[PDB]
């Protein structure tokens, strides 16, 4: 009957938890479902209110749900909904062999090879 | 009837929050008890391991509740107990104004004038 579970943040409508370790963006989003979850999605000046504030204290880039598979397409998130007009620029924005994943680093977002290695931020809905 | 508030942490007992700025110790322990809340009180092994892991995201230095009144007196939480045999070793501990306080940064748990500014943990007990 919590909103969340222990060792998770509740915010809004859903609840938030910061990955245990550092892996590829497709291990990471594997993570994150195996807990009932997904990588993060920024839908809203609120939501992102909220990652910033709490990764305040981190200098760590961590992966979210959005990702373009190749240089060619838009950023959509995993549910396939598009990145929200002017809520966040993806910076540093190429070929790579499973495509570009988005992370954020000290508020600010960017672009990196899937491949490479970061710590996520996985999310849930609440029991409300 | 949800365990702890939003935008907190909970973990056993107890619910956990990062502070929103850097303080003085009195000043970040005014701003915990306005939330019905007091500095974090580290009291087990499974206490150190949640806040260890809960800050291994960060270098910054958090003020806990663990203070001395003068170089001559030992450690004590602000509920006066004493700092328990064989937790933590408090590094780097000299007469200050306000006494001698403890942060802890990267893990490790460090003495400092409590008149300096520092990021805090404050915790209160969860609704169950």
């Amino acid at each position: 009957s919590a909103p969340c579970p222990q060792d998770w943040i509740w915010h809004g409508e859903n609840c938030y938890l910061f990955s245990s370790g550092s892996f590829n963006w497709e291990k990471s989003q594997e993570k994150c479902l195996s807990l009932d979850a997904k990588l993060l999605k920024i839908n809203s000046t609120a939501d992102l209110d909220f990652i910033q504030q709490a990764i305040s204290y981190s200098s760590f880039p961590f992966w979210m749900g959005l990702s373009r598979r190749n240089p060619s397409y838009p950023w959509l998130w995993e549910d396939g909904s598009p990145l929200m007009p002017h809520l966040f620029r993806v910076r540093g924005a190429q070929t790579y062999p499973s495509g570009t994943c988005a992370y954020i680093q000290r508020g600010a977002v960017y672009a990196e090879n899937c491949i490479l290695a970061a710590f996520s931020i996985c999310q849930k809905k609440a029991n409300l």
